[PDB]
């Protein structure tokens, strides 16, 4: 195989064979020379970036470089081009999604292995200093690779590092605040949530609220009570009650992951 784009430094070789297509990103097969591992070369469409917003780019991918969990997705490095490539780790096995979609009936022994390694790394973002919030938790963007078919969370494009105060770098509170500015103060237990809609998708092999026409119906029911239609089909009562635990309207309410990590459905080590 020969090379058609390299990294600046020497290290990363972009073969021309296409792994991957989104709307924005296309994935090719790659090559770390230091190590002799393919990886996956992401080109992505740049947008009209101002200088500090660069800057802040090349910021959090010395922190993305930094972070090494089994359970999630390696990132090696990120640059420009003429669009943005970003290296990462390659999943050889897909994502979570299209296994969903091959099959109809998880085994409970995989849905509790493969749950298990979520949560593990979800407890490892959100345990950095500061925490990494996730934000995009959904079935696309786990992945499974390796001999074990090992379960990975990717796709840290939409996460955003947990801050105290409402405004970046500007200390102070409005005191007319409409509703739903008060409700912009949420935390790591969105990544709860969604990984209880996770959860219920590999459950009931089906798109968590698919009864609904438009997103914005899909709000309306959460909130007067009215879960996804799927959740009153879980058939196993342990899974149906984590689940139940993970998406309640009010966020103190909900598991932490730690307390998830606890549950006896996931201290079972079979
Ligand atoms: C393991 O990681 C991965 C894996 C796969 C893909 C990306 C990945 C990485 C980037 C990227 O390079 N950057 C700098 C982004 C800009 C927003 N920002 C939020 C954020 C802040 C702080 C922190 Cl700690 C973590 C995340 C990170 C990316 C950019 C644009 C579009 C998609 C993208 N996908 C990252
Ligand atoms: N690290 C990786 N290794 C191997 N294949 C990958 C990797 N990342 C992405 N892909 C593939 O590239 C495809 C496009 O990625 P992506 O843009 O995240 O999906 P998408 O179809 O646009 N949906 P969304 O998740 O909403 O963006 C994915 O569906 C994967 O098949
Ligand atoms: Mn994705």
């Amino acid at each position: 195989t020969k090379a058609v784009g390299m990294s600046n430094d020497g290290r990363f070789l972009k073969f021309d064979i296409e792994i991957g297509r989104g709307s924005f990103k296309t994935v090719y097969k790659g090559l770390d020379t230091e190590t002799t591992v393919e990886v996956a070369w992401c080109e992505l469409q740049d947008r009209k970036l101002t200088k500090s917003e660069r800057q802040r780019f090349k910021e959090e991918a010395e922190m993305l470089k930094g972070l090494q969990h089994p359970n999630i997705v390696r990132f090696y490095d990120s640059w420009e081009s003429t669009c943005i490539v970003l290296v990462t780790e390659l999943m050889t096995s897909g994502t979570l999604k299209t296994y969903l979609k091959r099959f109809k009936v998880m085994k409970i022994k995989v849905l509790r292995s493969w749950c298990r390694q979520i949560l593990k790394g979800l407890q490892f973002l959100h345990t950095r200093t500061p925490p990494i919030i996730h934000r995009d938790l959904k079935c696309d963007n786990i992945f499974i690779t390796g001999p074990t078919g090992s379960v990975k969370i990717g796709d840290l494009g939409l996460a955003t590092l947990k801050r105290a105060d409402f405004a970046k770098s500007v200390i102070g509170t409005p005191e007319f605040m409409a509703p739903e500015m008060y409700a912009a103060a949420y935390d790591e237990s969105v990544d709860v949530y969604a990984f209880g809609m996770c959860m219920l998708e590999m459950a009931t092999s089906e798109y968590p609220y698919s009864e609904c026409q438009n997103a914005a119906q899909i709000y309306r029911r959460v909130t007067s009570g009215v879960k996804p239609a799927s959740f009153d089909k879980v058939a196993i009562p342990e899974v149906k009650e984590i689940i139940e635990g993970c998406i309640r309207q009010n966020k103190d309410e909900r598991y932490s992951i730690k307390d998830l990590l606890n549950h006896a459905f996931f201290q079972e080590e079979t």
